[PDB]
């Protein structure tokens, strides 16, 4: 029981940001329609596509090894996650380089810290875990 | 119950997606507005009607053979999945080819690498399940004729 | 319990799409502001209308004949969901017949595969579950006669 | 049990709704920024103004005479229905009167048909209810 | 567990609204990007920010004087329910006054009907509440005093 | 249960907001386009940033310190609330600097007395609830040192 509740609200919760933001993420890229903008269409199309597995994932987890898809599904999010925050700063790039260069590079600073701690912080949590699961085999 | 709740549950889950995606991506169509563009239309015009079955799977499910429509909501929702991929891709495309076209080709290209472990990751998930309905045919036809044949 | 889960569910599942792809179908419509014009004002027009049939039905449904509310609603999910797809081609036409018409021809004909499967496909569905009405009919005298014949 | 069932999938079904169509319209006419202008300016904001009871509604019903909020709620949410498609109607006027007029034309009247049923259909609901209270009475 | 229910479904419901709104709001007012303008920037400002107070309580109250809280939140969120309500009105001004002030006019004014009824009908349903509980606390006190008395 | 229900419910609550605030300040941004530039790109960067930690929170208490993660997952989520008041108040400035910088005074003018009761009222709460554990605390020992008095 604890552990269907733990999928169920898993589930609806990954597609819930997988679609939205996702599908956010394309329509602010069309919506501003020099070299960063080699990033630009790169930072994108991986974001819809990182998604997306997480939702087919959402799909084929239903029906059916578990502690492997998990990972996928987890890493998946986990990866889209980082590459939206990583979609912002290309933005204020893009979204500025042409009438406000200046400020711009803040944006690109500022994401430096956060990407950080991002990346970081889910180390720590692992860590702690690992170390667990051979406690308890003790 | 546990069945109940799977149905429940995936019932919302390919509603929500569905419905937002290919809302998200007629709206991002529009908003932009050479041989890609041909494309452009056709890639679009199939994400909401793919789309769209899954939905009306959603509608005809509740009252309902369940392995078959079971299929057809997967496979819409998976080939609306990609096309959904395919979409950002073409409009990085039309996006971009105006102004800055040399970006726009790693745009497609770096689709590739992806669009391939999608459709590939779903052969290797059905294949695994394949095994397992011949397994089980194997295995409980196995254990019954044993019952069988000390009935004699 | 069961009957009322398969309610709940789906009323939330119709209000979710039906306010979702109306509002969305409204801002693409005015987003992109010869003779298709006239569809588009008149496709849009029933598309908000037809799904707030449905919306409408999701109210009166709570209070309280069963199985033909449920068709109108149903009725109405399928209509606008059927119109938001033809939507969708319109689009293509408009956003396109301005400065690329000949790829917007590829739309509307792209078009017309997947709509045909679509009305197509529901019918199949449907007509294997009257065949399922009448067949549990037939077996359900049967097995009462049968116990009409012993009890004599 | 089956009483609160109906009021917690309902106040959120209301809210839904209420909130996105809402929201919706007012970007909607945003958006597209002779005489139906009167009508889009009043026909706006009264959706607005409808939905908002039936939101209200969704805040003083939790805490609470029954049938009667319950009617304000029901009869704000399809007052506001109907509007929704009243709005539609006027923006094929106003998003085409400038370039298009002649299309706009079927909108307002492709309007009426499905107008007359949505009000009639809700009456033919109603007569019927209305028809058993009596029965059961007696 | 009545009063669990009544907790789930307000806490998903408020957040709702507020995030959805709020979020609107604020997309329609840089959308359409004399004095109504000074307006226009408060209006908007103290909407995102009332709802925030809502989004905020729907954090600490998880946790966790619940009347006092209970009294924040719903303010909180009918003073950002008037808002969105006086946000379209202003809408309407700024979105007209440039083409077409004449019709202006009538959503300012059409405004001060339902802004009325809004705040008013929050009174009556707030009075006949503490009536109440003024009610409940004689009866409640009465029928203990009858028992006190009987016991000497 | 009451432990399992208060997270599940702040679960969604919580990835709700996350995205959909988000992604809607995003579109903002984007949709507008002297020194308040500075803080557009950096006020926005952080917005995003910040409530993903909350999402990515929301991926990693499924499986398993938890007043500890518990404390990163309100703070992001309150960090970001007031980070989407900061933002509408920066647009403000921007969406009306170029043709009405007067008016946008006001808004970041009355941005300071809600974004002070905001933080004010979240102390406020939090010193209250302290109070409670050390009563409780100071209680505790007293209830169990009554039972250890008479067992002697």
């Amino acid at each position: 029981w604890r552990k269907l509740q733990l999928s169920r609200a898993k589930l609806k919760a990954s597609s819930w940001t997988s679609a939205l933001l996702s599908g956010f993420a394309m329509v602010a890229m069309v919506e501003v329609q020099p070299g960063m903008l080699i990033a630009f269409a790169i930072c994108t199309t991986l974001l819809v596509a990182v998604h997306m597995l997480a939702l087919m994932i959402s799909t084929c987890i239903l029906p059916n090894l578990h502690w492997y898809i998990e990972t996928a599904w987890a890493f998946s999010t986990l990866l889209g996650l980082i590459l939206f925050l990583l979609e912002i700063a290309i933005l204020c790039w893009v979204k500025f380089y042409d009438l406000s260069p200046p400020a711009a590079w803040s944006a690109t600073v500022v994401l430096i810290p956060v990407m950080i701690i991002f990346m970081a912080f889910a180390i720590h949590f692992y860590r702690s875990l690992v170390s667990h699961k051979y406690e308890v085999t003790v």
